[PDB]
């Protein structure tokens, strides 16, 4: 077993899926869509196959983090920026240290929402053409697995078309970059978690712990707590924690998620009778998560001393 030391969980016997290329409501998406619905019900995560020419990307992506990971530090540390929260955050013979560099929507500075001067729009501080464009294409693979995965929803919970896929309609679709090194329970706010890792293995999820063991060829989709909002728990948000390995791991979280000005409402289907008047706008809630976990980030000095807190309560940042 490739399970990290000091750690006591069972391994997991998980469903693994091929997506189809286009999903179109035929019968075999509307029993693909319920097969997956029970597997995220009982073992709370399922495996997709990854198509040959993903995997491609994904080794290009792979390589292009090693690479990233192998520069200096303080390289590695200048790769902030001022209006996005996207870029490197480090911990602390080698190193001895969880790397991350998150990839948010990247966006000019002559974009219409980055000068309005929105909090969490602005441009992505790549360190050079060579890790953007792998990195970028990969994202994009994702994008439509992460749709497709939406349309089995909606296809599995018999729901009306569109109810899902038209939230995530220019949606603030993130990548999590992940280092970590040798060995010498966090939430997902989100609708689904699409996570890739290579061979040392480490990831470790909570059932309705569970060790997931490294498949070969395969990703990992579990949902998170904006789908259990949605869905009155039908779908359940599925903890995951990290374990320190013996050797050096890499691994990526990519989130699929609403648009930043959707406002998202619980499906009156899945809840008994009426339900809640609750309404959750992701704009407000992406902001507050991330200015609660980085607060000494010079980008979140920025929104509280220019007061970019204000434009959340606008209507131009809750229509769309």
């Amino acid at each position: 077993s490739t399970m990290p030391p000091n750690y006591v969980a069972r391994v997991g016997q998980l469903k693994t899926f091929t997506l189809p290329e286009t999903a179109t409501g035929s019968p075999s998406d509307v029993e693909l869509g319920k097969a997956m619905i029970n597997a995220w019900r009982e073992d709370g995560i399922l495996q997709v196959s990854m198509s040959p020419r993903q995997q491609a990307l994904f080794e290009n992506a792979s390589a292009a983090s090693k690479r990233f990971f192998a520069m200096p530090p303080n390289q590695k540390a200048a790769c902030v920026d001022t209006q996005s929260y996207a870029g490197y955050i480090a911990s602390g013979g080698i190193a001895d240290y969880s790397e991350i560099f998150t990839v948010t929507k990247d966006l000019p500075l002559d974009e219409p929402r980055v000068e309005a001067k929105w909090p969490c729009h602005g441009p992505c501080p790549w360190p050079d053409v060579d890790m953007r464009t792998p990195i970028q294409q990969y994202m994009d693979s994702l994008g439509k697995s992460g749709e497709t995965l939406l349309q089995m929803i909606e296809y599995g919970l018999s729901l009306h078309p569109d109810t899902l896929t038209s939230l995530t309609k220019d949606g603030w679709h993130h990548l999590r970059i992940l280092r970590f090194p040798q060995n010498n329970s966090h939430t997902d706010y989100g609708l689904l978690v699409i996570a890739a890792q290579d061979e040392v293995g480490g990831l470790f999820i909570r059932p309705p712990w569970v060790y997931v063991p490294p498949v070969p060829g395969v990703f990992t989709v579990f949902p998170g707590d904006i789908m259990q909002f949605m869905t009155n728990s039908y779908l359940p948000s599925t903890p995951h924690k990290v374990g320190l390995n013996t050797r050096e791991r890499f691994a990526f979280a990519y989130f699929h998620e609403p648009s930043f000005q959707a406002v998202v409402s619980p499906v009156a289907k899945l809840y008994d009778g009426q339900p809640p008047v609750e309404k959750i706008h992701y704009g407000t809630h992406f902001t507050n998560m991330f200015m609660r976990n980085y607060p000494d980030r010079i980008t979140t000095e920025r929104i509280i001393k220019e007061d970019r807190l204000q434009l959340l309560d606008r209507p131009e940042l809750r229509t769309q």
